[PDB]
């Protein structure tokens, strides 16, 4: 139970997420977004300042859902075990393709940080902070996480650039594979 | 010694490298290009067909000169160590920063790939079989050499996200040391 309004927008900002996991966050145009919430493309400012306020939302949300989901696994589990299946769930053929409800916009978008406004790489730092953090149990593990995090993000980027096959199929593996 | 039509050319191939090296094949206009060339911009078709062809004969140039780096690494050492050497050339502080000779275009572009004609990603995975096959021993090593690939891709795209300073430099590391 809702209100117009308040489904306008998640409409809207959905469009913008789909958008920013698939083509980053510099590409999409305002009349692409609406276009593709089914909305008149004047009622976009209504709801929004900016694209770039926009998709700043669209990827702290993203991100935001993915360190939600990293904490719905197991307590018990070991630094290990957990970063073996972060990597199961992140190095997946469905994630590839844009087929997963809560996609990682990193691969999509990590070319174009540094020429976004301040706010993308924010975030994105305290992001990589506090996911290497959970996934690390000592001090010892700090780089081991980070260079997981690198094995998924990169692998994922690189298995999408290749397009399904064999190929691109044994990038995910590999990269899967390689995490410690 | 040489000629106006060659060396125009190299010229305008030249801010084309160096446009997609930092920002990738979609953002840059031809009228940034030939701008950053110095020349006037009526020019430009008189010596390429279009930007797509121009980004991709870049795309095409910068890869088979990575390969040529590869190739020169001494022929005696090692897989481990062959891609120890690769892994501490591909990620340093200067590479990031966009200050090498002869930098790698697969972090400012893999996003585009799938979106840009065929061309690129044919170049791609063409380059991609032929680094691994060069960089592994044995069969046992070829997912070893793909995923050393992913860390060197991935490392230096978020390292160069993340931007100069103390987190970036750390990436670059974690990835360096997870190499195998």
């Amino acid at each position: 139970m809702s209100d117009k309004k308040t489904q306008t927008r998640a409409r809207i900002l959905g469009a913008a997420t789909q958008a920013l996991l698939e083509r980053g966050a510099v590409e999409p145009s305002v009349g692409e977004v609406m276009g593709a919430a089914g909305l008149t493309v004047g009622g976009f400012y209504a709801h929004f300042q900016s694209k770039d306020a926009l998709m700043l939302e669209a990827f702290e949300q993203l991100l935001g859902k993915r360190r939600e989901l990293l904490g719905e696994l197991d307590p018990g589990l070991s630094g290990k075990e957990r970063r073996a299946l972060a990597a199961a769930f992140y190095l997946s053929r469905k994630h590839r393709d844009a087929q997963v409800d809560a996609g990682c916009p990193l691969p999509a978008t990590l070319a174009e940080v540094a020429r976004l406004p301040e706010g993308f790489r924010e975030v994105l730092s305290r992001h990589v902070e506090i996911m290497v953090t959970s996934l690390a149990e000592s001090p010892e593990e700090t780089d081991v996480a980070l260079a997981d995090l690198v094995l998924m993000i990169g692998g994922l980027a690189l298995a999408r650039a290749l397009g399904p096959g064999e190929l691109s199929d044994r990038v995910l593996r590999a990269a899967k594979q390689a995490v410690n």
